[PDB]
């Protein structure tokens, strides 16, 4: 009948380093670490805002995926103005924030480059 | 002290054709038609399985994301099987579902060649 699909599980986010990627998103964004798993096929890094139904993977291993390529990712926050500001705090270039039709929102860079927004609507 | 993100709003899947992306999607895969409107950059067409709190958006404006680049997408489910058939029906060609250690997936192509995957764990 109607599909099964309940959400997203997770997306891939292409990096270099994946042990700069991984201080990065735990230590400064915030994100849990899910997993962390070496194995034969490379090194599962996996990363959520905790308790957050779609995870993100910090892969190295997509050859069209190049490292730090990703735009048009956009995070939700409760309090868009009181994480730029831990942001700044802890070494990151804020854009924003700035208030848009569809809510407050800032942007940051990754290590590799990956372009990421915040957004409270 | 923590940061106040709650989850990814939304990322985006590079497509070349957005309407057939659209009936891609929505038809095909079962998804929620959340937004098509006119964007600074191009047609902003956002979709999303039912009741979910992440979504994607099928975009045609960043370079360094080539239409049918992106690999490592996950769609959870609770029925891998019979949602296999359903594609199968619908004229996908999926390769799966086999059990992994991670759950039991399969994967599938997009018409641009975006890699998506079901898994049921
Ligand atoms: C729920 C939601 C809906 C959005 N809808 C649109 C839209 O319809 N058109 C648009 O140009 N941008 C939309 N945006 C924002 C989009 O990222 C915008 O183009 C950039 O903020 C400026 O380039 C939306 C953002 C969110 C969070
Ligand atoms: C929770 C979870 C954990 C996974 N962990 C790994 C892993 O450690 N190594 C791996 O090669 N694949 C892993 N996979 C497989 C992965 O879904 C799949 O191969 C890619 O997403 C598609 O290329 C995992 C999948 C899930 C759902």
């Amino acid at each position: 009948s109607h599909m099964a699909i309940s959400h997203v599980q997770l997306f891939s986010v292409p990096v270099s380093d994946q042990e700069k990627a991984k201080d990065f998103y735990v230590e400064t964004v915030g994100f849990d670490l899910l997993a962390d798993q070496p194995g034969v096929h490379g090194r599962w890094l996996q990363v959520a805002p905790k308790g957050a139904d779609t995870s993100l993977v910090l892969v190295d291993w997509f050859p069209t995926m190049p490292p730090g390529s990703l735009r048009g990712l956009l995070l939700r926050t409760d309090d868009v103005d009181a994480d730029c500001a831990r942001l700044q705090e802890r070494g990151v270039a804020v854009d924003g924030p700035k208030n848009t039709p569809w809510g407050r929102q800032a942007m940051f860079s990754d290590p590799d480059g990956n372009v990421i927004g915040l957004n409270q609507p």
